[PDB]
DNA sequence: GCGCGTACGTGCGTTTAAGCGGTGCTAGAGCTGTCTACGACCAATTGAGCGGCCTCGGCACCGGATTCTCAGGCCTGGCTCGCGATAGGGTCCGA
């Protein structure tokens, strides 16, 4: 695939998959508990482009199981909460051959990582 | 909680040794008659050994080096980033 995947986690929700030209970011909460992700903050660091900042709403929770991908604006998708949220302040979450895409959740800590490395 | 890869579960054909039966006997477990060395027990011995005192000394306890260990900072090598060369692809042009 040309692009090696670091799965990292401390907490409840892992991220799932990383769309390789940045249409979208899938997490994944692989514990048997709903997880609150209320004003968690998604951080995309593409190589060397500046950071994308994403903030969830200030109430948000995910059902233990469940599967919520955050669109990008230029993806065309739709949202549909709890399950699908579509990002149209950001065109794109970007490409490039070092993608990173942390899960900092309201206190500011990384609980969640995942880097796509293309040689 | 993330992964994996290799070690154990599942399956199944194979056989080969487990299980079944049956035999003979004699090795040895068991039982009975004898008596003979084996052990108990009591009187005296007596001295073996137990019970309180003197010493002295192995050992304990306090003070301060002495060697040790623990802890933290700066320097050098391992490492890496990067420009420009001679080998390979390819071309022809002789006959």
């Amino acid at each position: 695939s040309s692009f090696s995947q670091h799965a990292r986690t401390s907490g409840r929700v892992a991220v799932e998959e990383v769309d390789e030209e940045g249409k979208f970011v899938r997490l994944r909460n692989k514990s048997n508990e709903d997880q609150s992700m209320g004003n968690w903050q998604i951080k995309r660091q593409n190589g060397d482009d500046p950071l994308l900042t994403y903030r969830f709403p200030p109430k948000f929770t995910l059902k233990a199981g469940q599967v919520v991908t955050i669109w990008a604006a230029g993806a065309g998708a739709t949202h549909s909460p709890p399950t699908d949220l579509v990002w149209k302040a950001q065109n794109t979450w970007g490409c490039g051959n070092s993608l990173r895409t942390a899960l900092i959740n309201s206190t500011g800590e990384e609980v969640a990582m995942r880097k796509l490395v293309r040689s």
